[PDB]
Formats: C-alpha cells, structure tokens, sequence
C-alpha cells in the first residue's frame, strides 16, 4: 500500500504542481501532435525545467549529494500517467546526473545552465554496444576513435555526443568518457525507427577514426564502469516509473470506458470484473516495487537486489496492464488512434530498456544466495 | 504431430505450389512497400487465383458443395509464413463464400468471374455493429438504409458495399442481405487506421437514409443469421491458420538469430532453449487445433465447439510466440523495419477478429456442459 | 522494499523474541509430530500466550481499542516461516477478537482468562454454510436451534460452539450470536480430512432442533452481519501473513539446496536462476501487500480494496512459489517427509480459506470504479 | 481434434472392452481401498492381462517386431480416467518391454510367462541415480555390486532386482543390466513415501558389496545405453498418457459439481465458464501431443522432438486442470475424500517422473535448431 494518503504533505504538494503543469500542457491533441514530430516545444520543455519542485531536488541535487530519487519517481511516473506516453524528462534527468559524476564543475557548468534556460541539453549519452570494444589510440601526434554505439538517444541530431571509451593511450586500456562535438569528422548516424516511445528516438552511431582531442576527455571524480553501472540503476528505476506511470493511464482509460459504455454495463461482466483487479493487482505491486527502490536510495540503504527484482517485475505488467486495456475497449483501441495501443507499444519497449529481464535474472541470483546466506 | 511428413502427397504438391508463388513474390523489399501502400499489385493477385491449386477447391468447390478447409488452410498458413505479414487472401475467400450462400447464381456470377480475371472483389463486406440495429424501412415510395457497420474491410474504397440489415418493408424485421453501390447518396465512410494488419485496411461505414432498390437484394438459398454465423465460423479457422502462419515466421527469424548470433552462440543460452521448446510447443498446439477443426468439416463432421477452442486458444498463444520472438532479437527488433514486431502487432489484432476470446467462452462452455452430458 | 532494516527497533525486537520462541519449539522432528497429532503441546501453546511481545498488542488490546496487526503478521509470518506449517495460532488470535466484538466484557473474561492461563481457547468459531439458513425459533416454551456450519475448526472437539445464527424467536428475523455446550443434545460433528493444514483440523456440524438458553446469546456492543464482515477481514490478512511465511520458508529449502548440491552447483543453473528470482519478485510483492494491509488498519486508514487486492494475490503466489521450490528439489521433496510438499499443500489451501479469488473479484471491482471515479 | 469420431472401430471396440473392465474394478469404495493398500488385488491384475485388446499389441508384440503405442495409449488414458489415479499398468508394459530388449528369450520367457499367468512381474527396475555411478567389479574370484539407485518402484518387496551398472569386470567400463535376487545379502531398501501416487510405492535401494553372479547378467539384442534411453521415451508417453486420463477425471468432476450445484446454477458463472474453455483446451492439446506422438511410432516416424514437446507440456498442463476443477469443487475438495484432490496431486508428481521439464527443454532445443536448419 502506496497511494496518496501516506505521501507527505510536502510530496503531495510536488504531485499537485506536477499534475497542473500535465494538465495543462499534455492534451491529447498537443500529444498526438507531438508524437509526430517526435519531440516536444520549446516552451513545454523550458516549462518543465522552470516547474516549482516544492524543494526537492529533482533536477539538482538539494541535500548537495544527491537527487531526491522518490520526488523525481513521483514526477516522471505522473507525467507519464497524464500523458500516456514516453516524455523525453527521465532521460535528460540521468544524463545530467551522469555528466555531473564524470565531468569537472567547469566541464559541466555550460552544459548544466543550458539545461536551465532551455529545458534542454546539448549532448546525446552513447554508451551501448552491439557485442566493449570502442577505443581511443594514438597514431603518431594525434587521437583516434573506433568503435559503434547503439540506441544513442536523439544521436542524428544531438549537437555533441557524450561517449564511452577503452583509452590505450597510455603507456600500457582504461575506462574513459569523451565529450565529442558531432562535427567531427567520420561520426555516421544511422536513425533507428522504433514501433513505440516515438519522442525520444534513437540512433546507432559509428566513429570512423574520429580525431579526438585531449580537452575533450572527462576529468571527474567518479571512474571506471563500476561508477557508470551504478549511475544506470537510477536509469532503471526511471524507466519503471514511466512504465508505471503509462500502465496507469491505461488502466483509467479501461475504467473509463468499463463505467461508460454497456454490453448492464461493460465492468459488470464477470470477465471485465478479473480483468480490472487483476491490472489493480499488477499496478499495486508495480508501485511498490518502485517507491521501495527509490525510498531506499534516500534513505541511503540502496540494495541492487531491490533494482533488480523491480525491473524484472515492472516492464512485462505494465505490458500486460495496457494489453488487457485493450481488450476491454475491444476493437477500437487496435486503432492507432487509440493511446491505449501507443501505451502498450511503450511499454513492451521498456522489457528492452535498461536491461533486459534475462540481464535481471543474471544480477539477480547472486544477491539473492548472498541474501540467504547472510540470514 | 501434424507437419509435412503426414499429409498427402496431393496435400504436400499443393504446399509446394503455393511456396514457390510466395517466395516469388513475397520478399522483404516487396511486402515493406506492399505493407506502405496498404495492398497488393495485380499482378500478385492476379497470380494467386490463377495458382495451380493441385485440384483442390480453394476459391471453387471441387465437390460441387464445400470449399477444401484443410487445404485452404495450408494455403493461407503458408503464405503467412512465408510473408510474415497478414494477407488480403483469406477475407475474399470468405466473402466469396458469403456471397455464394446468399444470392442466387445469376447474382454472383459477375463477382466470380471478376476475381477470376483479376484476383479482386468489386464489393465489401458490412456486417458488425458497434453496439444488430441496421434496418431498411419503406417511406412512402421508397426503400430507405439506416444504419452504421463498424471494421469493414476496404470500405472506404470498395465499389460496393454487401451489407447485413433487418428488413422491415414487409407487413408486420427479418435477415436481408443487400448489395449496395458505393455511389448511393448518404453513405459516409471513415477509415480506421490500426497499429497492425496494414494490408487489410477497415472503415466505419455509415448509411444515412440511402434509397436501396429492390433488385439490391439477395435473393439466395441460404437464410437468417443461422447461416451467416456458421460461415463466420470459416473466417475463424482462416484467421487462426493466418496467425499460425505468421507466428511461425517469427520462430524462423528467432531461431536463426540464435543460431546465427552470438552472446558462446545464443542458442545454447539456457534462457533461449528454454523460449525456443515454449514456442514450438504453442506453435505444435496451435496447429493441431487449426488443422484438426479443418479436417473435421471436410469429413462433414464439424463441430462448434472445436472452432471455438482453436478460436480461443490460437492468436494469443501467437502473440506470445512473436514476442518471445522479439525478445530473442533483442533491442533491434522493437525497430519497426523487423518483421517480428510487425508479426507481433499482427497477431494481437487476431484476438478482435472473427469474435473475441470473451466471445468464445461465452460459445464454448454451453458446448462443454452438452458434450459431457453426452458422454 | 520491506525488510529487517526498515521496521522500528521495538518491531524488530518483537521478530528476535518471536524468532527464539520458534527455533526452540518448532523443531523439524517436533512439528513432523505435531503434524501426526493434529495439534500442539499444552506447553508450547501456553510459551505463546506468554511470550514478551515486546508491548505491542497482539494478544491484547494495547491502545484499549484495537491490535496491533501489523505486530501480528510479523508474528504469524515468523512462526509459519520457521515452522514450514500451518498454526493454530492466527486462528485463535481472530476468534478471540471475534468474541471480544460480539459479547459483554462478563461474557467474554472467563474465555480470556483460559486462553491467557493455558494458551487455548475452549470455544470453536461456526459461521460458514454451504448454501446464511441457520435459526433459532421458538416451538412453544423453548428456543430451537436449525442449521449446518461447515468448516469449523475444531469442530469436532470443542467443548463449545460460538455460532452466527438468524434469530426469528422476536415478534415479526435478525443477526445473532450463540454460544452453545456441545453437550446440548442434537449436535453431531463430522470431521473432513483435508490434503494439507493437519493442525486445523475442521468439521462440518449440524444441529438438529437443539434447545438454545436465552442466556446462550452474545449481548454486545457490535451486532449484525456488517460487524462481522469487517472482523473476517482481519482473517483474510492472518492467512496471508501465514501464506508468506510458508511460502518463505520453501524458498529457504529451495535456496540451501539450489547452492549446497550440484548438478557446477545447482544455482548456476539458467533455469535454476530465473525460478529464483521469479520466487524472490513473487515474496517480495506479497510481504508488499499484507504489510501494507496491516499497517494501513493500524493508521486507522484501512481500506476494504487493499485487502481484498492482497487476498487475491498472495496465496496463489505463495502456491506457486512452494511448487518451484519442489522443482528444484527434484524428485525427493515430492516426498512426503519434505516440508516443501506440505508447504504445497497448505499453501494451496489458502486459497479456499477466509474467501476464494472469485470472492475477492466480485468484492474488489465495484472499488476499483469507486476509486477511479473518485479521483 | 482427435476424440471418440475419428478412431477406427477396432481403436473403439477397444476401448469398449477397457471402458467395460474399469467400470467393473474401479469404483471409488474400491479405489479408496486400494489406495490404502498401495495396490492392487491379484483378481484385478489378472484380469488387465486377461483383457480382450481385439488384436492389438498391447501386452505382447502384434506384429513381431514392436507394441502397437496408440493402443496402449487409450487403454491407460482410459483406466487413468475411470480410476482417477495412478495405476500399474504402465509401469508393468514398459518393464516387460526393457526386460524383453536387453534379455534373451530364454532369460525373459519365465517373466513373461508369470506375468500372463498372474498379471504381476516378479522383479523391479532400479536405474536411476542420486547424482551413473553403479559398478560391478572383481575382487578376487568374485563379482561385486556397488551403487544407489533410486525411485525404484516396488523395490522395497520386489524379489528382483533389475538393475544397470558399469561393467568393470572386463579387461579395460561397459553398460550393462544385472538381474539381481532381493535375497542376495547387502541390499538394503528404504521406502520412499510420496504426496501422491500412492499404488505406486517406490524405494531407493543401496547396493553395498553385493555378490553377483555370471549367470545374472542380461545377454540380449539391444546394448548401451542409446538402446536404454530410447525405450524410457516410451515411459514418457505412457506417463503422459497416464496425467491426461486423470486430468480428464478431475474435468469430469468439475462439470458434473458445475451443471448439479447451484450458487443459478454454477455454471452460468463467467468465471466458471472461462475455467471450463481453459481446461477443455488443455485437454485437448494433451491429447493431441500425446495421440500424435504414439502414432508417429506406430508409423515407423517416430521423432525425438515430438516426445520431448509432449513430456513438456502435459503434466504441468494436467495439474492446472486438476488445481482448476478443485477450485470449482470450492471448499470441500481441498478434502482428502475427493479424488480431484488426489489426482492434482499425482499430476503434479508426473512432472518429475520420466525426465523432468527442465530436462525436455536441453533434450528439445537442439532439436528445433536442427528442425529449422533442416527446412
């Protein structure tokens, strides 16, 4: 049990804010619109950006160390939830968290201030790899990288591309971050068109033999993959609370029409009736799943077992949520028209997303021996 | 056990037949711009009722009576396959067997000799309502439409349009068939654009007082919504044999993934064994309830209940194979140039088709009771 | 998330002094006994009754007004997880609060005062009717007693019958309670044999025009059917914290087991992992929802959808998660000597007990549109 | 489809002639008791091996070379339907089958010859090992035994001992079958109580030290272990065979409570009624899988794949069925009394009896990648 009464009235007052800032903005015709154009306006983005958090810290770090993990689950699950789709917010979030582990104050400052006048970054995250293998060598005088990352989000058109590297410049092969601008030459994107999540789209980025320069390299105090892998479970928990959040919105849209419409009533059917606890069920334990996780990174009592079980339980109900929304509207709602079919499209991209359940299961056991073990 | 080895030799020319049509046609680049203009060239369709069909009746009846339902399965689960995308073959099967039953020879003829030159139907099929309230009533002089049909395929576009109304001229409401031309003042057609079955595009058709003269009617043998249920029952076998079709197409494209890619290879991945012996264990059960409610009609020996527990059990157990499927693939693969997420969204729209899952409970468990009262 | 860390320390010293009760009684070769006997020693029944609970009100009403029910389910969860069975303990706890509700606190003491003495209750709980048809009419000077209880625990054998029955004996049909001697002549006991709970053993009793005292009925301060309703509600949450305890107390066996033997151990297992961390998501969420049952009771917040959400997940969950423990034990744990197996069987017995899933639909969907509309 | 239609006459005289024994021998008063007893009388048995098959190779070999599969198939589906448990007859015809394969005539004719004489086998299978590590080696003048087999049915009376070991007694390992008298010294039983499947009471067996002699040893056609594990696929298909019968019993059950009862009646329960589709599509693709895997042997086709995708979904299949029809039987049924309680528990134990499912999933795997490669 996690609903609303037994938020904070401090939480509460975040939701509100939040909720009058979707309302206003993610109607379903601004939605449909900018489904198609695949981004959001600048208003709406700078609108976001300029939101009264009530003091947490959502896109800065309050306390000084860190973000408020549950304010900005609260968030992201409820813009979800309004808009019935995948917004580009939770992914800035961690690429601005991400930037700040690596880089220096001074590296990260302009990056940072055009975030909080535009509601926008400059740089696209690329991490992914096909199957690491991208490199940094030198060949005489100069610095050059090879490799292929995958699933760049916005990488066509991101002015810069924050990228993640084996340097062997060195004397005798090290983790490395790079801040290469896309103007580089021998940097090809290849725009990847997915069937769900159509505002933040994706794209495979190959560097042929990129001259990199040495100022471009991250100099911060978190190192090496063991801080990046940490920096992806915020990532995780991110990706559930959209999933979380969207799966709600199917669920309303399934009342909705189960109260409204008859063949008395639709939601008097015993087979709609299981069918609606059935989803309460699902999202009753998506939400604790979720809220746990993130309650415990600011109690500071992080576990990735709570992660781990989280994203291998969310992604795959939120699918089955939106589905059987589907089938209670009945045939209309196969209409593209429809959110509750873009949502559960969504959703079935977040089975990928972050980690797949069969990468979960693979992180998951150890802990769960270590677990038992240790009882 | 129902594959190759098993059916007849005449059974396995005819796969033959077909196979070579389809692969002959039916390539990636092909279907990609087929799927974009929303059907097929003539010359596709054309070749296809000018098939050596190996003297089967698939679009003639051989016997002077049925239609081969086996055999007309293995075509439409074929092409299916070999496609991985949903054909406009199996609904101009049924709405020619639908015209058949229900005017006489003299009225049929040119719409046979039609699709025998061409390989396409002049009319459209307009028989659901959203929820049967379709009348025709006399005004003074005048026989006048009034009703709205819902998931009419080509409607939009479709010459004419062979729609199911209660007939109410007749002094002191019964079933009528009426062959209306799309060129009558008052009829409104909205197309429905779906997430998936590009193919085979549906409008919601609406008939505003539109004048109907009396020769429009069918004037057949067959009779009342009897007999138009039982042919509904054909287009539930067809559909299922299509899902079949399609969902083994991604079962292709994930073993060959597994096999082929590598991650030592993915086949010998636990987690991948594990789904592969879960698909073809649906894609086993699946076919033996298609092929088997097949068989029993061309023994003369159907039964309703067989239709419905195929009808039951059939697309959603593909749709769980194609997602498996595109969990194999991986992150590519929720990209919309894979088949396998094209099959996906395929397989789900069949749980709609031909009468939903709800729908078959509700016709299954009368048949139940009846059959152990029986034995 | 909901764990060790996370209760108070007042709730945790709770769980150690609960935790050293069990080890020290609820031996595996003790409990294999007491499985034989269908029941527990005077002496560890009477341990219960005066262990240190730390405070809480789990035998008694700590704020003067209600249990603790959080503190109760950590105590049911702890004894059913270190025992692996099924205890009378969550049946007496309700039976007692039941008692409390329905009759004056004179009624009530000498009941109170034998459990608080001995650690048993000298009275059985009959409401349940196999279909509510049990009376008390007068003939002439005498009140007679009609009807059939099913399902009372310790039927057979309890000196006394607490039976819910329509009282007609007023002048122009009502709620009522009776605490009838199971001397009174005219009640018979039959005893039914279940597959698993041996130490609650039930009974079906019928009583045939039994003479019912006037002094017989239960003069409280709660009265009717609604009264009652709420109180099984509580029921519902003891059986659920007993279906996580067991249902953790297999995932202990498969664990020990999954990384003591070896088939290169038995955990590095593909299947093995996976069925892991499914068991482990499945806890997780049901530990999840009957804590936050609980504790919402004790905010005074208690919602009838919570429970009702709870009680249609978790003793399918905990049966599932039994029966993956057995399939990793193999072939030896289908074995009757295996705790597992028992734990199978109770568990699947949980979801008959205190109201089925199809009583929990039928409860929970007018809610879940409740809720919907409200917000 | 596959059901009473669609078998040959002499397929359904047999199943006559089977319908006329069980119906005779089977009633619940006399199954109940022989439950308790753990077998049968000597009356009954004799009677199974006295039965008119109408000329099928049920108990001896038809057509010289092989059994004849299907019919062996409809004679235990349909005991294990009329009785609701786990006969012995399929254990019997696949020892009889092991025995004549390994042995020569001379060596199997005596245990042929008591087995048409009394319908019972004088001796008992022990081949399965903990985890093959069973030796025979020479110590001086001598040949000695030493191994652990387990679940060896009936090894605790058995006065036989069927067993395979390495053969070490040669010049530089070699399969081999021993058959061993119980009266040999250093043979120690240790019965092995299951939750199910009480007439077939199996033990582990020790062998420590034992003397055998030459004579002893099997000398037949068949060699190796290639030989041995083709025939226990034929134990899978009985025991497949065997959960379908019972499965259909607990079906049975659940509509005849669903039709009679009432709470109108409870079969015009949504509820009940998709339970009642879901079972009645189970059973048939059971049928399917296991009908289509015995004719594929008796057709000279028998594949690998067919019996592993068969042993992979019945039993799990089987117990759902059962675990259904108990929740529609409601309370009573979780009672030891009902046999819808004994059969969810022997199906559940048929998912570890002749290779389990994870076992089916490493057998089938390489399999469809060939199947596909193949095609």
């Amino acid at each position: 049990n996690a609903m609303y009464d037994g938020l904070s009235r401090d939480e509460q007052r975040l939701l509100n804010h939040v909720r009058e800032y979707g309302e206003k903005y993610f109607t379903p015709a601004s939605i449909s619109k900018w489904r198609k154009d695949q981004g959001l306006p600048d208003e709406v983005v700078k609108a976001f950006v300029d939101l009264d958090f009530n003091g947490f810290g959502v896109i800065h770090r309050r306390n000084h160390r860190t973000y408020d993990l549950f304010a900005q689950v609260l968030v992201i699950e409820e813009l979800s939830r309004i808009s019935g789709a995948c917004l580009p917010f939770q992914n800035d979030l961690l690429q601005l968290q991400i930037l700040e582990a690596f880089a220096s104050s001074a590296q990260t400052s302009p990056f940072r201030t055009e975030y909080q006048d535009t509601g926008r970054l400059s740089y696209a995250l690329a991490i992914s790899e096909p199957e690491m293998r991208t490199h940094v060598t030198r060949e005489g005088d100069t610095l050059v990288m090879n490799g292929t990352k995958m699933f760049v989000n916005n990488g066509e058109y991101a002015p810069a591309l924050l990228v993640s590297a084996y340097d062997k410049t060195g004397d005798d092969p090290e983790f490395s971050f790079w801040m290469v601008p896309r103007s580089a030459a021998g940097i090809y994107a290849y725009p990847e068109q997915k069937i769900g999540q159509s505002m933040l789209p994706f794209a495979t980025v190959r560097f042929d033999n990129v001259e990199v320069k040495e100022s471009w390299r991250l100099k911060g105090s978190s190192k090496g993959f063991s801080q990046l892998y940490s920096l992806l479970e915020y990532g995780r928990v991110f990706t559930c609370a959209a999933a979380l959040g969207e799966a709600q919105a199917a669920m309303e849209d399934a009342v909705a029409w189960a109260r409204g419409r008859e063949a008395q009533r639709i939601a008097d059917l015993q087979q709609v009736q299981m069918k609606l606890t059935e989803m309460e069920v699902k999202l009753t334990n998506m939400r604790n799943l979720v809220y746990g996780a993130a309650r415990e990174y600011d109690r500071g009592e992080h576990k990735r077992l709570s992660v781990a079980l989280m994203k291998y339980y969310v992604p795959k109900a939120a699918t089955e949520v939106a589905s059987d929304a589907m089938q209670i509207l009945g045939g209309r709602g196969y209409i593209q028209e429809n959110r509750v079919s873009s949502i559960w499209q969504d959703c079935r991209g977040y089975q990928f997303a972050d980690g797949t359940d069969e990468v979960m299961v693979v992180i998951a056991a150890p802990l769960i021996l270590e677990q038992y073990k240790a009882s």
